[PDB]
């Protein structure tokens, strides 16, 4: 019923920060965007990489922001506010310490998870939460302790693998997420074992 206007692809800027665990949302959105030949254009007034192509005569827009993983917010309340864009017309692609490496899954609104860049999110929207989010699983290093580590760090090469095995199921129920009916984009989704 609400057609998906932003697309957001969470990551930390920089060499040191890129490929790794921490910048799954980004890659899928750069897949996204090599995919549909679309291009990220730097642009200062949103404060990252945007992106634009039409679909069913709306226009939907692809994002990177070049921030700080803690300063998202910044970035995509800039750009929603811009352009009168409704909390759930988003979609934000993440890093998901929750569910092992080649697993993918969607959900609407909730909590933040402890994730700092989903949480300057909802805090820069106004405390709106009610957007959509692709959840790429990374896998959990064991104790709470030692996740900013693991997140900051690149994988061994067999869980990029499955990594990349996600992104492309995901890239799959594409043309029913722009369309926005999730229901039937989770239940493509959710039964593609790795
Ligand atoms: O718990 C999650 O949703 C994803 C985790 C990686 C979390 C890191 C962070 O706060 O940057």
């Amino acid at each position: 019923m609400t057609a998906v206007q932003l697309i957001v692809g969470l990551g930390n800027p920089g060499p040191e920060y890129d490929q790794t665990r921490h910048n799954a949302g980004a890659l899928f959105v750069e897949r996204l965007a090599h995919a549909q030949g679309v291009s990220l254009v730097a642009d200062r007034k949103y404060f990252g990489l945007v992106g634009k192509f039409s679909h069913q005569g709306k226009d939907v827009r692809l994002l990177i922001p070049t921030t700080y993983m803690n300063r998202s917010g910044q970035s995509v309340a800039a750009l929603a506010g811009f352009f009168r864009i409704a909390p759930d017309a988003i979609l934000v692609a993440h890093d998901e310490l929750d569910m092992p490496p080649g697993v993918a899954k969607l959900k609407t609104g909730g909590g933040h998870g402890g994730h700092n860049g989903l949480r300057d999110i909802i805090a820069q929207l106004g405390n709106q939460n009610s957007f959509h989010r692709l959840r790429l699983g990374i896998g959990h290093p064991g104790h709470s302790s030692l996740v900013s580590g693991y997140v900051l760090g690149r994988a061994p090469r067999s869980e990029q693998e499955l990594l990349d095995t996600s992104i492309d199921f995901a890239l799959g129920v594409l043309p029913e997420m722009l369309a926005g009916d999730w229901t039937r984009a989770m239940q493509k989704l959710h039964s593609q074992k790795a």
